[PDB]
RNA sequence: AGAACUGUC
RNA sequence: UCAUUCAGUUCU
């Protein structure tokens, strides 16, 4: 048995913060790590490779076109920020149809799978998991997105779905391919997995946690709903509002 | 009031 | 650039 590193997929949930421009932390990697299951020196450097492939494309990338075009603030957001703009000793109803409003330009799922999926396929090189393998990993992420909350995946069930072969960058030490690949399978899955995960972990959730505040509803059960920065941004200053209430 | 830069869960 | 909270600086 090999037991796969854990999808923390709590990280996405509650995030507070605004950070300006979107594109992740500055704590990420991506501005300004763990090797392990590796074979020999080689692999190491590959994969050195692609992060700083990788990290480079990222700035490349235009978060504010790719979230107006998948998922988009509402077309009133000016007006619900000017409505929070006022309120700053009355204002009983008025702010609970404007928290519900603000409440009700929830992102979709789809919205959010299209947006994450772009992000990747711009960010990640095709190479990294191999075609097919890239393919597979990019389908299962509407899952991940769709999952209510406490529902998590497993690497598991992704690999399990790929095949090690259709990684062209795993290196051969003296020749264990095709002489018994039941152990090349075992030892490369191991690395994959490390992959999706890593994939997963610093570069999907991170960009979630960052640029959307994700939590659930009371009425809604463990269902999860997707909310915008910015407009979680004008809730938060409505609560704070209601300190005297 | 318009505009520009920078740090950042 | 749909957006840009918090904090800090700057040009009319
Ligand atoms: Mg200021």
């Amino acid at each position: 048995q090999y037991i796969y590193p854990e999808i923390q997929r709590s990280q996405i949930f509650y995030c507070n913060h605004m950070g300006r421009e979107p594109g992740v932390f500055k704590s990420s990697f991506f501005n300004y790590y763990q090797s392990k299951n590796f074979s020999c020196q080689e692999e190491r450097d590959l994969f050195l490779e692609f992060t700083e492939k990788i990290v480079q494309n990222f700035h490349n990338i235009n978060f504010n076109y790719l979230l107006k075009k998948f998922c988009k603030l509402p077309e009133n957001y000016q007006s619900l920020k000017s409505q929070v703009k006022q309120i700053v000793k009355a204002n009983q109803q008025s702010c609970e149809n404007l928290f519900n409003s603000l409440y009700d330009t929830e992102i979709s799922y789809k919205q959010i799978t299209n947006f994450l999926r772009q992000i990747i396929q711009n960010c990640v090189p095709n190479q990294l998991l191999g075609k097919k393998n890239f393919k597979v990993f990019l389908e299962k992420l509407y899952e991940f997105v769709q999952m209510k909350r406490f529902e998590n995946q497993k690497v598991l069930d992704y690999i399990c779905f790929m095949d090690v072969f259709d990684v062209e960058w795993f290196v051969d030490l003296k020749n264990q391919k095709f002489t018994q690949k039941r152990k090349y399978i075992s030892d490369k899955r191991k690395i994959l997995g490390d992959l999706i995960v890593f994939i997963i972990n610093k570069i999907v959730i991170p960009v979630l946690r960052y640029n959307f505040y994700i939590t659930e509803k009371h009425k809604e059960g463990s269902q999860i709903f997707y909310y915008r920065k910015p407009i979680w941004k004008l809730v938060s200053k409505l609560t704070i509002v209601k300190l005297e209430e």
